């Protein structure tokens, strides 16, 4: 049996195994290694309805619990992002004289703190407490359950219709659809919509971005992906936008169907997927074997870094990371250990392989030879501000589009 | 009408009628002196360059004023430090940085620069902010001066600058004489593809000179023997492109190159044709923005413009919009205050007369902060307060 299809039952060909891998997110002292829970990660598209999506779900519970180390507001590109997502939906989406905004994944709520400071009634959902516990002190009211179904429901009893249901890097994350979809169907009012933005399968597949590929990213959606699966629960794809954010995304409006007409943007997006041969499953074959020869060269070059006796660091513990040095085995031996600002993650082990993680005052201590930046969508602004490592000769390693050294 | 490029003849395809200086808001006591000119835009038939066809004196003609600009200029600084500013100790010179906003964070980050920037009052504060000013105009002789004094710059860098400067040859000697083997000239403006694509006709004003295309500004390097090496959308002031241009042979163009070369070809922005009919929609757009605001006077509704954007004199001049059909204009900017807008005379006031009482309909002039503005105005949507935008077209949100 391959997989079948979690939107629509069909069956998945497979595409991309990257083999065993741990939760992406779970960072161990020595004590916990022997422990560590692995998966296999693997993506396929359904051939019925095109979703791309992993072929097995990691339970919820592992991943999204109290101590889940990601807070939003620690990236200022996404403080500035969310403040103008909070612009956008406050200008656009609104009716009447007390509208209400819904967030599901507002983690610690860097966005819906707009809405509150704007007197807009609104509501997040986030399972996970710490980050729960930051919107709150914003003061942000934070149910701390997963939308669903059954939740958003219950929901619209209390606090009756909602103008938007908005997530970013949310939906992707969620197998379950048609019950988020089902409470949407409950929750928003006449002229409501669902507003998410996620990792864009077309900007993988042009970047070779296969670390975007990790536990959380169950589902890596494109517009002929969205559209089939709004269609599939009564929904209609009627607007895209891309972003630049997170390595390139696309924000998708879905309104109940017949509700509103789809913008041209819509079909201008579904061409460029055409033209990219997004929907040929030979296409996504060929960015297998592209990851293929990213995995080959990055472990050469490390390789041959580690020969020479030059001191090698990484450079952003990220989530992503953890399939990197997973499927490619980049342990110790090759990466000395990882530079991170996030103070949770700091005193840790990374996922899977290991890795020290150590404070960023630790990279000028001395300077290494060579960086492996991690933290790729951060490229400028991390180059731009390390000016001492590039005068002590440092270099930089990239594998975003391609391996190369700058 | 000759090309301020290549000399050779331009065709003009919009007259957008006797125009005011965009920033000379009057005190309502001076309204007799005022100058006029005759703005209109061609293209030249031989360089493709589209351009105003009357130059307005520069005799007669503050960036960190706005959140959006700042955020975008830390990210400008970020990108030239991490990609173009490497090597033992370079060098960025700035033409136009105005307050200093971008070069602050290179100075920062230990790096040498230096900003011309000519009006003083500004200078200074870049000055106050750390960053090194000449108040001088960048041209030839200019440049060449500094490259004597502080050796060879890895980048020349301009924002919102090099579409007001007819003399562009001038410049690009300067950036000849002024840049090290590897250097490149940067510079973003609006897009004339975007222009044509949003009907944003109100881009066109007294201190762009140039509406500067890929294509081009291919066709300019070459002449002034640089290349258009990469070239980048960016979504600021109603849509640029930022244009990267190396010594004829020294670099090899990105894909990005020819993927908007191709978007202009599939625009057929080169022909002159297809900005004939940018033209008749500008045309459509005040037929239809006049009917409505008339419509809207005689159905005894209340009208107030929103943000007095140098932009937005084109707009009521060639519309013939004055304060019968729009009250005053609110605006956050004090020097514009309490005077009159260019042209048409409408009364600026602050913004809290926007809600002395809420108008009916709010005409929405400061089009690029769209989201920013409406997010804000909570109360005037409640109270049902109804927007008038005229970009891409005419319509009441
Ligand atoms: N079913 C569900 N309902 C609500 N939130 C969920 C969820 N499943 C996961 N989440 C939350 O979704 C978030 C993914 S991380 C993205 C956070 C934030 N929206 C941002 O864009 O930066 C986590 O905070 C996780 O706890
Ligand atoms: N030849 C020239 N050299 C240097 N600066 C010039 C110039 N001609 C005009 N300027 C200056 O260029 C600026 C244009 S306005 C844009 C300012 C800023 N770069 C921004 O993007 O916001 C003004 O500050 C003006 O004084
Ligand atoms: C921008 C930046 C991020 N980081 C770290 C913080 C996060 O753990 C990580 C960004 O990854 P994330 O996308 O998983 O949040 O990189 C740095 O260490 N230094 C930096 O300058
Ligand atoms: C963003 C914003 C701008 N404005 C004004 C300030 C400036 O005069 C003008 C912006 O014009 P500019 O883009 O030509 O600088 O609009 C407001 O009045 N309110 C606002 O909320
Ligand atoms: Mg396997
Ligand atoms: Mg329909
Ligand atoms: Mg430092
Ligand atoms: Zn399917
Ligand atoms: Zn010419």
């Amino acid at each position: 049996a391959p997989a079948r299809c979690r939107v629509c039952g069909d069956t998945v060909d497979e595409f991309l195994d990257l083999g065993r891998q741990p939760l992406s997110d779970r960072f161990l002292t020595p004590a916990d290694t022997d422990g560590e829970f692995f998966y296999r990660l693997a993506v396929g598209r359904c051939h019925a309805c095109g979703m791309v999506q992993l072929t097995e779900e990691v339970p919820r519970h592992l991943m999204f619990h109290e101590e889940y180390p990601y807070h939003s507001s620690g990236s200022s590109v996404m403080r500035e992002h969310f403040a103008k997502v909070a612009q956008r939906l406050l200008a656009t989406e609104l009716t009447g004289a007390d509208p209400f905004v819904v967030e599901i994944g507002c983690n610690d709520g860097i966005m819906l703190r707009a809405v509150h400071e704007a007197g807009v009634r609104h509501l997040g959902f986030e399972p996970s407490a710490g980050v729960a516990e930051v919107a709150r002190s914003r003061g942000v009211r934070v149910r701390t359950e997963f939308f669903e179904k059954a939740t958003a429901t219950a929901v619209r009893e209390s606090e009756g219709p909602a103008d938007v249901i908005y997530a970013a890097n949310t939906m992707c994350h969620i197998p379950y659809l048609e019950s988020v979809f089902q409470g949407a169907d409950a929750l928003l009012g006449p002229d409501g919509v669902v507003v998410f933005e996620d990792p864009y399968l077309g900007d993988i597949v042009a970047k070779t971005s296969f670390d975007q590929i990790y536990d959380e990213h169950f589902y890596l959606f494109s517009a002929g992906s969205v559209a089939a699966m709004a269609e599939r629960f009564g929904f209609e794809l009627v607007d895209v936008e891309r972003l630049p954010v997170h390595g390139g995304e696309v924000r998708y409006t879905l309104a109940r169907r017949g509700a509103r007409t789809p913008t041209e943007a819509v079909g201008r997006l579904l061409a460029e997927e055409r033209e990219q041969g997004l929907d040929d499953l030979a296409t996504l074959r060929t960015f297998a074997a592209n990851v293929h020869t990213v995995r080959d060269e990055l472990v050469a070059l490390l390789t041959r870094l580690r020969a020479e006796g030059h001191r090698v660091v990484g450079y952003g513990a990220t989530a992503k990371s953890a399939t990197v040095t997973n499927f490619c085995g980049i342990g110790p031996d090759l990466v000395s250990f990882v530079c991170d600002t996030t103070p949770g993650k700091q005193h840790r082990l990374t996922p899977g392989k290991h890795l020290p993680v150590r404070p960023a005052e630790a990279f000028a201590d001395p300077y290494p030879d060579y960086a492996l930046l991690f933290a790729w969508n951060h490229a400028d602004e991390i180059m731009a501000k390390e000016q001492e490592f590039r005068q002590a000769g440092g270099r930089w390693i990239l594998y975003v589009p391609e391996v190369r050294v700058l």
